[PDB]
């Protein structure tokens, strides 16, 4: 399945999991301080990933600095 | 699934989900602040997605600025 | 399955949806207004969409301006 | 599925839908003015598609122009 | 399935389908004016297509002028 | 399937079928006049094709002429 | 499946099927004069195919002069 | 199924995993000394990695440093 | 399935087919004379191909001259 | 299934095979001399690999020095 | 299945098949005189070939000389 | 299924296959001398290979030295 990759260029940085289905809902966060990496996957629960604060993400599609 | 990349360049940027279906209405709004990203997967529900405000957004088919 | 991704350049574009099937009839007309996008799936309701005013299109095939 | 882009490059441009069986008729037809696109499906009803009237095409084995 | 892209650079281009199956005969011609596209199919009942007047000719294996 | 395009260069043409199974006959062959094209799939009764006359081949491994 | 492109560039030659199975016996012979053409399937009555004059011969492993 | 390269540039890099589900918990973290690495996939247990540390990562989306 | 073609640049090549299964011996032995071709598929019942005399062999992995 | 490929460039080099499943514990470790290679693959049992020491490592994604 | 390609540049190479299963034994060993060649395939008897002499090795990864 | 390659760069290379399963013993060793090669599979029984001694292996994923 599909996955993206989010470093954090600055503290403070939040990922946050939404969930699948008809509702759509905050079910996680996950902070990142500067230099921190997380590799999350696209799953049965997590449809959409948002991300708050500076950071470089990578997914099959490229890169979004 | 496929999925897309928006990064806001401004606040107030609006990630709207269409419902899949004989019928379409918009089951949720995310709103983004400047900076913020939402890499967003096509579901099982959601079968457009729109995107209001100034935002970098990037898919399968390249970019879009 | 394919998508299609679509920008307003200008205010007063539609993005209208076609039912699949013996019949065609447009079942939704989506309006965006200046730097708004859409990105839009065919799905089992959807076979054919017709885009009317200013737009810039990115299909799987490359770009239409 | 297969899908052909159409972007009118004058007034009148026809879109034409044949019939996928046994017999070959005329089922469906859009109108598209300058500027104006499709992007349309081959699907369970339409196996081939006609288009009347000068026309930019794209489809996956290239530009027709 | 596999289709081709014809486009008449003269009036009375003839695209013509051959029947699938044990016997080969002509099922359907259509008729293109100078300018006219039709993008069609390989099919159940189309195994073989043949198209008699100048036209530009697109398939998977390139163009044939 | 595989498919052969084949363009007349001069009247005279012939495209001929070959039966598919432990027989080998010629089922159908087809007269092409200089200019003209077919494009002919391989199948459940056609499973060799030979051209002669002069005429310009492509198949996914490349073009003959 | 798999298929081969032979084209003679002398009179004569001949294009032979070989039997799939246990046993590895002719059961077909094409006749190609100059210039002509055989576009021949691998199929379940045939593995290997034998070839016999100067042909010019194309593969999905490339050209065989 | 996908996976994830670490290295560590530093001592004191920790390779977490998180758990697959409704519910998000460490189920175990790899302290790396500088130097050392591990490569480790997403599986039925671990839907996500968080590196906290010094870290050479690779994917199949490419490097972060 | 996978092929390999083989071309006698001398007189007197032999191409042989060993036999699929627990017992390794020849099955048949094509002799194929100057500028001969085979085309040969392995098969339920060829696993491997042993070529004697010189010979111009493509395959999948490209030329061995 | 994917592989990875180390090799040592000092004696001591520690490959650590971990546990597939909610439990995560090193079930193997093979220790490799100066230029002593081991290709491992991921298994049922194995989903993560550590490498403790100097070494060359190889994946799907490139080079690790 | 995958294949190797291997060529004798000098009498007396050996070509040799390893029993497939929890036992490995030689089950076949072809030999092969200066420029004689043989594509052999792994099989449900043979999981690793073992080449003895001087010999041109082609496979999917490349060439070994 | 994936593949390795082994050449012995000097005499007395040892090819090792390790068991697959919740044990990793050695169940087989082949010697290479100088300039002999090995084309071993990943298999139902072994998922892991040691290569002791300076040798040239070649996978999916380049050239080891
Ligand atoms: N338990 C979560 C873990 C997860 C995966 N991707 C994520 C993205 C954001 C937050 C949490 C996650 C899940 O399986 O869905
Ligand atoms: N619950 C929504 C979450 C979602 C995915 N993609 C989206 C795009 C826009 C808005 C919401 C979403 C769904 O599973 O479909
Ligand atoms: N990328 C996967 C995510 C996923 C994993 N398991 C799922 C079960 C149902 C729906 C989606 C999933 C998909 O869109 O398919
Ligand atoms: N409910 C519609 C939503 C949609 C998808 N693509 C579209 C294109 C145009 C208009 C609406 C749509 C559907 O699932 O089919
Ligand atoms: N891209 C997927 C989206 C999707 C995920 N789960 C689904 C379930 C039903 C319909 C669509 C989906 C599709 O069109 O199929
Ligand atoms: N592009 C998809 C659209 C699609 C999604 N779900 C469907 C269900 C039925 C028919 C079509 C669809 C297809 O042609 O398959
Ligand atoms: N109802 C039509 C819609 C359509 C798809 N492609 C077309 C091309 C031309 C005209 C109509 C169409 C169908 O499903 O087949
Ligand atoms: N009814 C025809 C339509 C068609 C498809 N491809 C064609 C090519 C030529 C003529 C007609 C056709 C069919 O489904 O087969
Ligand atoms: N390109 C598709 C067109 C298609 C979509 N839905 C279908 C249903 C039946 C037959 C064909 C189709 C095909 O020929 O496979
Ligand atoms: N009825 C023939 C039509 C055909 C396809 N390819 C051909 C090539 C040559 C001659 C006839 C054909 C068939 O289905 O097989
Ligand atoms: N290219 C397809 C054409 C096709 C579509 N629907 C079919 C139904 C039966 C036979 C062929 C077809 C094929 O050869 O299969
Ligand atoms: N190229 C196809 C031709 C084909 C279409 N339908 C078939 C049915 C049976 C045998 C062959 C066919 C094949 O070799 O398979
Ligand atoms: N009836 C033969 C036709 C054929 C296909 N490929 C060939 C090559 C050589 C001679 C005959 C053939 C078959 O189906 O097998
Ligand atoms: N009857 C043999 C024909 C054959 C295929 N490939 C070969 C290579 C060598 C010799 C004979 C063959 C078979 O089906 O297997
Ligand atoms: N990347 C795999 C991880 C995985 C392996 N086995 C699984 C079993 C269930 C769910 C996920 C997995 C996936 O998303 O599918
Ligand atoms: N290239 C095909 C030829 C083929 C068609 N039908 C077959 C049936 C059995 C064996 C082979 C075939 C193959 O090797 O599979
Ligand atoms: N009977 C052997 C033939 C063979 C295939 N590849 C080989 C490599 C070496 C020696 C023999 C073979 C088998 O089917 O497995
Ligand atoms: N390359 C095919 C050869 C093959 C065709 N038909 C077969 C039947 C049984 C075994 C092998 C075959 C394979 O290894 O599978
Ligand atoms: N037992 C864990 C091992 C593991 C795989 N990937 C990981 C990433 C981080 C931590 C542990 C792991 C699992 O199968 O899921
Ligand atoms: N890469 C494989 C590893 C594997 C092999 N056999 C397995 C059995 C069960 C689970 C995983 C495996 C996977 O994730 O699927
Ligand atoms: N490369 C093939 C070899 C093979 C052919 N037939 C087989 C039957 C059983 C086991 C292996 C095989 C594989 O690993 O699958
Ligand atoms: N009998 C062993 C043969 C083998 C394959 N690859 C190997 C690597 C090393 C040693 C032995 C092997 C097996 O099937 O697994
Ligand atoms: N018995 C182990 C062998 C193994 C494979 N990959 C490894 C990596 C490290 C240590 C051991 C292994 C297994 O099948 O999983
Ligand atoms: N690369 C293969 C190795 C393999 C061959 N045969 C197997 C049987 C069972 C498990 C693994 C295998 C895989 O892991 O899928």
């Amino acid at each position: 399945s599909d996955f993206v990759v989010i470093k954090a260029v600055e503290d403070g940085v939040n990922v946050i999991g939404l969930t699948r289905g008809t509702d759509t809902k905050f079910h996680h966060s996950e902070k990142l301080d500067k230099g921190e990496v997380i590799i999350a996957q696209f799953t049965e629960h997590t449809s959409a990933i948002k991300v708050r604060g500076e950071a470089l993400i990578q997914t099959a599609y490229g890169e979004m600095k």
